[PDB]
């Protein structure tokens, strides 16, 4: 399924309030996002009803403010995108496992209950 693009902070705010398992792809540019978007479209289909995936083009001047609000760091030269996971309306973690269909699907289906302490 299509990965929808968000630019307006109010729209991300609404998404995070209404969906409890959200992956946001923050990209340096539309071109930088291409390969990730191709894969994520298939992941989104596989997790329909369980997870929501969207993207923000931080290269877009009108989206820069949103990327800053969300604490995105795309400053490193070898980093094209950042994948952030939001659980129950708040930032949970940067995605840090393999960027593959099976891995991302399993991540979105895995319970992440409270820390052991």
């Amino acid at each position: 399924m299509l990965i929808e693009r968000i630019s307006d902070p109010k729209d991300l705010k609404k998404l995070l309030r209404t969906r409890n398992n959200v992956l946001v792809l923050y990209s340096k540019s539309e071109v930088a996002a291409e390969n990730h978007l191709r894969l994520l479209s298939t992941v989104a289909q596989a997790v329909k009803g369980q997870g929501t995936i969207c993207w923000v083009d931080c290269g877009d001047a009108e989206s820069r403010k949103l990327c800053k609000k969300m604490k995105v760091d795309l400053s490193p030269k070898d980093k094209k995108v950042e994948l952030f996971h939001y659980q129950d309306g708040a930032f949970h973690t940067e995605y840090n496992r393999a960027v593959t269909f099976k891995s991302i699907v399993a991540f979105l289906k895995d319970p992440k209950g409270p820390p052991l302490w």
